[PDB]
């Protein structure tokens, strides 16, 4: 469970991507997809792309990244009140994508890669153990879901 305190310091960093979500997007999958290669796999729209340079390039790519980061925000923005959003994504996430709690761990990581990178500004040690704690948070209420929709992870 998390603090209001910690709540705030990942509210405060997530404000900073919202300046431009689609370009923190496009850092996050490719930082994803060059240190897990094997993530892209699942992607059937984007399994084909090569080099960064591709990836910087898709339109697909950098819409995908804007869905995924509204998503989360959303996520976010409950403060762990966030059974209703869960549900939708843990299904789909489970049943139609086959996404494995592993692979959420690497988005994870990606996502605190790119904000550290990017916000040294209000992604100092306390943020990002707050932005760590929420993202724990959240892959242990999916992998619970999980549990209940039948899949493994």
């Amino acid at each position: 469970v998390l603090s209001e305190g910690e709540w705030q310091l990942v509210l405060h960093v997530w404000a900073k991507v919202e300046a431009d979500v689609a370009g923190h997007g496009q850092d996050i999958l490719i930082r994803l997809f060059k240190s897990h290669p094997e993530t892209l796999e699942k992607f059937d729209r984007f399994k084909h792309l090569k080099t960064e340079a591709e990836m910087k390039a898709s339109e697909d790519l950098k819409k995908a990244g804007v869905t995924v980061l509204t998503a989360l925000g959303a996520i976010l923005k409950k403060k762990g009140h966030h059974e209703a959003e869960l549900k939708p994504l843990a299904q789909s996430h489970a049943t139609k994508h086959k996404i494995p709690i592993k692979y959420l761990e690497f988005i994870s990581e990606a996502i605190i890669h790119v904000l550290h990178s990017r916000h040294p500004g209000n992604f100092g040690a306390d943020a990002q153990g707050a932005m760590n704690k929420a993202l724990e948070l959240f892959r242990k209420d999916i992998a619970a879901k999980y549990k209940e929709l039948g899949y493994q992870g």
